């Protein structure tokens, strides 16, 4: 390679992945990599501080543009600039939205099991999640369509959080599906936030259909949510962006973003992201690249050696969604004993609710070595459990 | 002989909201400072970025044990470490509170003039200013005690956001006046949110009094400090609430997670940590050069520009002005001032009370600067009285 993908990063005490840890523990459960950003945006933010000075920031016209690039570039899609708002995180700009388009009690639709935050921040603001349970009947998960627009459809229903492409299974959507779940919250006036978090991260050739896609008229029911941080591993960097084509919407929830104190970019924001965005295409490139061997990797030795496991077929992210299920463990116990056991953390299902006691999220975005560890340590657990 | 540099202006990038989008044009508006950082604050920061990947971030203890040293080692008030919350900024703090302890349709209390952001935080979430303004008399600004009171009796007033240090006319309020704020507040059951983001620049030894330090009303009391105002990082976005109440205090916390402003960025532990550890002698050396540069300018404008009278102030670097016997709004005069002599200062307008007779000028910057400023405003009066 041009880049590293074999050494983890030396953390200072304060990580949540790495803080705190016994001896020899290996974290594979927070959605962050153990991998060393790119050099590109490293530049970016060593040039930033040599400012020696960080007053107040603009988000400039640059940083939309960079933004539009990307798409364009990665996804063969390209938003307006003026589509385009600074938001410092995804889920807050979830959040902020939520208390801006919906009133206290309304119902919020996602597609169980899905991401855990959706949860937490729909009813921390106390709006009630509904959901239209996706449908696990093969080794895949899919749409009852007939479910989901009456669900749509009721009155209560005001807005759809909907993550694509899809976390924990890792699935990103088709054109069709996406036009077609766009299209249904129109026809109903429920509002698409689509959190594409994770659209960067498409390891096959199938790009992600950005919700502001979606033709004209639809289109005005949509926002796009995007960041590099998961991406480059940057969750700290507190860089996103919103992508509004409605103009009315779009002014709405710029002003949510202010209130949140969520609209205002911090000191490495602006150029770390813009960094990202130009120049970062060279890395991902090479980190879908490890990612895409881990998986292949992970799911020969799980195959080979714990076939009372399996790794569903996934087509996005670095997180592995294994089906616990024939274990007979419910997947909390499962993950507590594996870490009193083994030293191996790796996120339970649980806590994205829909089916997801029957499965485990695994982070592969770490160096091989560690998968080979993470690998021999789940085994190692599996078979204790036989003994 | 000054071991730091309080000469040199930083060269920014083009984003900057002082100095982005301006020839020759000279900003003094905006509460960030010409003056490079510590530079005990830049190896902190220049270490974390070794780490070389950015993951989440937890608030470690010595956090808080860096931000109650420093409040014990510069104002004489040492908090217990429990009652600090990390958050990202002061203003977003306020406004997770106004959201979290008030209702839409509650009044909450202001002192105007006062700074502008109180209004947008209250307004735009739904809440409704209430200001007890500050009596102008003898070029003096006062508080009316019973005004006060009687609003803060109103049943529907539930919070007073109180600057602490007040901004804009940089007014550090004595020990009993604090103390007897915060017992009205707790008397009506009214929540005081006190903003001390310019609490560490008191220019004089007059020190300030923390809302924490009011005795056990201390209950109804949140005092807002950051090293933003203090070290030139307003976007480092590390700021530190400071709550005696445990209930009020995980509420907040809650909320502000809730928010988005609960965890820190990339370099917001490592930098304030070093800030509040490391940085006393450069504020001490701030202070002399701020010093020194109000000097100049009260001197200039009392000698040069008898039309405007500079208000007595003892804290903050800005400066908050009489432009009343110009007979122009202020912020006509501050365009037209602009468009003359390509000085650019506050005008009084938004922080309303009578705002309408003031500017606002920063002097946080080299002295060069501020002579170059000062001369510009005698430019702009001589401009208008031809």
């Amino acid at each position: 390679k041009q880049y590293d993908f074999t050494h983890v990063p030396k953390r200072q005490g304060n990580s949540i992945k790495w803080g705190g840890l016994k001896e020899k523990e290996l974290p594979m459960w927070i959605a962050e990599m153990d991998f060393r950003i790119a050099p590109e945006i490293m530049t970016s933010m060593e040039e930033k501080l040599k400012v020696a000075a960080f007053g107040y920031e603009s988000v400039p016209a640059e940083y939309y543009k960079a933004v539009a690039d990307w798409e364009e570039i990665e996804h063969r899609a390209r938003p307006k600039e003026d589509w385009c708002v600074f938001a410092s995180g995804v889920v807050p700009a979830i959040s902020a939205m939520v208390r801006q388009f919906t009133s206290p009690g309304d119902q919020i639709l996602v597609q169980e099991p899905v991401y855990n935050m959706f949860y937490s921040v729909i009813e921390g603001n106390g709006r009630r999640v509904i959901s239209s349970d996706l449908i696990y009947e093969n080794s895949k998960y899919s749409v009852n369509w007939a479910d989901l627009e009456e669900k749509l459809a009721t009155p209560s229903v005001r807005m759809m959080v909907f993550c694509n492409p899809h976390n924990p299974i890792g699935y990103a959507w088709s054109e069709e599906e996406v036009k077609r779940i766009a299209e249904l919250c129109a026809k109903h006036q429920v509002l698409l936030i689509s959190d594409e978090i994770h659209g960067d991260l498409v390891l096959t050739d199938e790009d992600i259909t950005p919700a502001f896609t979606v033709d004209w008229d639809a289109k005005n029911w949509v926002v796009s949510l995007i960041s590099p941080s998961k991406t480059f591993n940057l969750a700290a960097l507190h860089a996103a962006c919103a992508i509004i084509p409605n103009p009315d919407l779009r002014a709405r929830a710029e002003e949510s973003f202010f209130l949140a104190g969520i609209g205002e970019p911090n000191l490495l924001a602006i150029p770390a992201a813009i960094a990202a965005y130009e120049e970062g295409h060279n890395w991902l490139r090479e980190l879908k690249q490890v990612l895409r061997d881990n998986f292949a990797y992970a799911r020969e030795f799980l195959a080979k050696e714990v076939p009372e496991v399996k790794v569903l077929d996934s087509n996005a992210s670095y997180l592995a969604w294994v089906d616990i299920s024939a274990l007979g463990m419910n997947a909390e116990d499962f993950c507590k004993y594996l870490r009193e056991k083994t030293g191996l953390i790796i996120s339970a299902g649980n806590g994205y609710r829909g089916n997801g006691h029957e499965f485990v999220r695994i982070n592969l975005a770490c160096p091989k070595e560690l998968v080979i560890d993470g690998m021999q340590r789940l085994k190692q657990g599996v078979l204790n459990l036989n003994n």
